[PDB]
């Protein structure tokens, strides 16, 4: 059963909705990004229209298998007709191929879907300064007042900094970058570049990156791991048993590991500054935990929504409890109380 909040009314249109089987009455299903628990369904036997991105489509056949004739690439910032409606996709500011979706409905009522987002003030200069939204399905996986994280520049320079120290301390040092999906690779590409090294991975991992058009790729990633002083390594490996064992394969190239756990918000955020963040360490292994976030704060969330000023919203993470839905729906009539729409 495809919940009511991954319908778009007025339309044929589902939202993120591959795991329910057919939907009936579904003409087109938009994928907004390629994360698993949004993809869930799909697989190389599918055979309905799926929209997306350029970056979207480019994994959806290389990594899941879709055949090129069911996927629908559209450009970003440009006005489409789908199936008789309107759409535009626009940059969410998430995992690289993530996008929100704007729906002109022919009786003039105008939805924004954000799907996974991290809002930021440069929004408020998109398409969407041009016209009212009526209805928006908005990402609240952080809408508590307790979920504050730094900027991602700013954990940027912590990594850089940290990396960079430590191994002109010690040039036998080894850098590794924990991952379990697509998203946040600017933690690994900022380390092995202030490092003068390629970064190293698997052959799947190079498959994957080798999808999302980033400028001068075949410059900053290798397969070749004996060529590299940064490496990547599946997140569930990110602990002392598993880095030890990473250690040993090296072949007495390297004399100590300094590894980062990119996370998303933490109660270790309630306490600490950034700047006074310190390692777990076991002998010759250090673990940071670093808060590099690609969703919304609550404070960016709240001034994306006021900015906006939407009749109606409807959550589409935290559903699942009466606690959390109350809580958010208290948040919005303060918001809307506040600003004074
Ligand atoms: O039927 C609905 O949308 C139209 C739709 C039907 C089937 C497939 C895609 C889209 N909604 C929207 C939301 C309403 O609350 C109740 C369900
Ligand atoms: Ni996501």
């Amino acid at each position: 059963t495809c919940p009511f909040y991954k319908k778009i009314p007025g339309t044929g249109f589902t939202v993120d909705a591959f795991q329910y089987g057919v939907v009936e009455g579904c003409t087109a299903y938009f994928l907004t990004h390629f994360h698993s628990d949004h993809y869930a369904g799909l697989s190389k036997h599918f055979t309905f229209p799926v929209y997306c991105s350029e970056i979207t489509g480019n994994l959806l056949k290389n990594k899941l298998h879709v055949q090129e004739q069911y996927i629908h690439p559209l450009p970003l910032d440009t006005e489409c007709i789908v199936n008789g409606v309107k759409v535009v996709l626009l940059d969410a500011n998430h995992c690289p191929g993530a996008v929100m979706i704007l729906f002109y409905l022919p009786n003039g009522t105008v939805i924004l879907h954000t799907g996974d987002f991290r809002a930021d003030p440069s929004m408020e200069r998109s398409l969407l300064a041009d016209q009212k939204v009526h209805m928006l399905y908005l990402d609240t996986t952080y809408c508590s007042p307790e979920y504050t994280f730094p900027s991602q520049q700013e954990v940027i320079r912590f990594a850089i900094n940290t990396a960079f120290e430590a191994v002109t301390l010690n040039p036998h040092a080894l850098v590794v970058c924990g991952t379990y999906s697509i998203g946040k690779e600017k933690v690994f590409l900022a380390i092995a570049d202030v490092l003068g090294s390629k970064v190293g991975m698997s052959q799947e991992k190079y498959k994957t990156l080798q999808c999302l058009n980033i400028p001068e790729i075949n410059s900053l990633i290798t397969t070749d791991m004996c060529s590299s002083l940064v490496h990547l390594l599946p997140m569930m490996q990110i602990n002392f048993k598993g880095l030890q064992s990473h250690l040993k394969k090296c072949g007495g190239k390297y004399n100590q590991i300094l590894a980062f756990r990119p996370t998303g918000w933490t109660h270790s955020n309630k306490f600490t500054r950034i700047a006074d963040v310190i390692p777990q360490t076991k002998g010759n292994i250090s673990i940071y935990g670093i808060p590099y976030s690609e969703h919304s704060s609550y404070l960016e969330m709240k001034r994306f929504v006021q900015w906006l000023k939407p009749q109606k919203i409807i959550p589409t993470v935290n559903v699942g409890t009466w606690k959390s839905r109350s809580t958010m729906e208290k948040y919005f009539r303060e918001w809307k109380l506040e600003a004074g729409y």
